[PDB]
């Protein structure tokens, strides 16, 4: 919708022009400031509207967060405004296995960029939550790729690649997808699944994220995390009060765009 306000919700002070740089930094900034967080699909208001306008309007607006449409979707009409080229793809969440599961559904959405003199199309993805990738990565399969924070990799799969982070010495894999370009409606369909269908997690529990220079913040439920070098720290928190005060103080989120503060708790506590 509007770039400025996009830019001063993230504040975001750089070079505007189609440029792998760009990406990056824009990536970063969006990722620090922009939380994961899927308050609205817990609380009974579904995701199936992913245009400009509706996307601009909750992320940047109102300073609220949302989960992959919204975050790809929002990122997705902010680097076609400055001149990148954005295809949309789909992609199934295998992360931490098992085997023994059923396929997923496809209710990931991730985006293949290019851009002048690019040296191919990048993924770029700012909506998998915690884990999600911090810097552009190349689309080829097998080499290590460095990032802000742990490298990551694309393995060929048949017909298929799939996403890989180096997470505590170990290749772990976030998800699969193909690089089919995906048409709005379709992705419509996919979120309204994630967003409303009972035995969705994103519909049984409360999930949010946000990522800093040194560190990736994740929140299941009432229980915090933190990722950084030397490890991870945990601590499961006291009431629905703290649980409030974490997403409004350490995620940032607009809590009172969700009514009275001392109204959401009560529905948290369940």
């Amino acid at each position: 919708l509007d770039l400025t306000a996009y830019f001063d919700r993230i504040n975001y002070r750089g070079a505007t022009d189609p440029t792998l740089d760009v990406l990056q930094d824009l990536v970063t900034v969006h990722s620090r400031t922009i939380p994961f967080e899927n308050l609205d699909p817990l609380l009974g208001v579904p995701v199936d509207d992913l245009s400009p306008q509706a996307l601009a309007d909750k992320l940047v607006l109102r300073r609220r967060g949302g989960y992959c449409f919204e975050h790809n979707g929002l990122m997705g009409y902010v680097l076609a405004e400055l001149g990148y080229r954005v295809r949309r793809f789909a992609a199934r969440v295998v992360w931490k296995l098992a085997p023994d599961a059923p396929l997923p559904p496809q209710t990931h959405t991730l985006l293949g960029v290019t851009f002048p003199g690019s040296g191919g199309c990048y993924l770029v993805d700012v909506g998998f939550g915690g884990q999600t990738p911090t810097s552009p990565l190349r689309l080829e399969t097998g080499a290590v790729q460095p990032t802000t924070h742990e490298p990551y990799r694309l393995e060929d799969r048949v017909d298929g690649f799939v996403l890989q982070a180096m997470v505590r010495d170990t290749w772990q894999t976030l998800y699969e997808f193909t690089t089919q370009t995906r048409p709005q409606i379709d992705l419509k369909v996919a979120s309204w699944y994630a967003s409303t269908h009972p035995a969705s997690k994103f519909v049984t529990g409360l999930t949010a994220a946000v990522i800093t220079d040194d560190a990736r913040w994740n929140l299941s439920g009432r229980d915090l995390a933190v990722h950084r070098a030397g490890g991870t720290e945990k601590i499961r928190l006291a009431d629905a009060a703290a649980v409030v005060d974490t997403l409004s103080e350490r995620f940032g989120i607009n809590v009172a765009d969700i009514g009275e503060r001392g109204a959401l708790e009560t529905r948290i506590d369940e």
